[PDB]
């Protein structure tokens, strides 16, 4: 698990991406789409998207990063004690919307770039560290739930 001093580290990262929470998940999910074509075809609502200039000028995207965003959020402001917030989004990445982890590490790596791309200079070694250390232990716990479910 993370240290408390690496829970606020992660915490404070965190007040960045409050500030513009739009702006932060539009840019991650263009980073995913962008870097792992294959994940945008696990959206119905965004396969139309055939450019980035599409993929920024919609809305739609805009608000879905918000909705991923703030979901993120809430579970690492429990600090690693997220099993219901985690649990119901486990189960319906691997159930409904058949996500491999793999795109789970796509998304983390994503997050760290968009961080230092909005906040270059800003994001230090510190707080990378401790941000990598949370997406890691919300990927693994998905992973247990995945593994639970026999998802691939
Ligand atoms: C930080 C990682 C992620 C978080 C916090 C997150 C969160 C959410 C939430 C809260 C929803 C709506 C509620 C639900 O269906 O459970 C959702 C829907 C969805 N997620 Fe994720 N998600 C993440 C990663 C991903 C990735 C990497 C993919 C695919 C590459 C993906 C694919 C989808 C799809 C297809 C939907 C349904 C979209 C629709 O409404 O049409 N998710 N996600």
């Amino acid at each position: 698990g993370l240290s408390d001093g690496e829970w606020q580290q992660v915490l404070n990262v965190w007040g960045k991406v409050e500030a513009d929470i739009a702006g932060h998940g539009q840019e991650v999910l263009i980073r995913l789409f962008t870097g792992h074509p294959e994940t945008l075809e696990k959206f119905d609502k965004f396969k139309h998207l055939k450019t980035e200039a599409e993929m920024k000028a919609s809305e739609d995207l805009k608000k879905h990063g918000t909705v991923v965003l703030t979901a993120l959020g809430g579970i690492l402001k429990k600090k690693g004690h997220h099993e219901a917030e985690l649990k119901p989004l486990a189960q319906s990445h691997a159930t409904k919307h058949k996500i491999p982890i793999k795109y789970l590490e796509f998304i983390s790596d994503a997050i760290i770039h968009v961080l230092h791309s909005k906040h270059p200079g800003d994001f230090g070694a510190d707080a990378q560290g401790a941000m990598t250390k949370a997406l890691e232990l919300f990927r693994n716990d998905i992973a247990a739930k995945y593994k639970e479910l026999g998802f691939q």
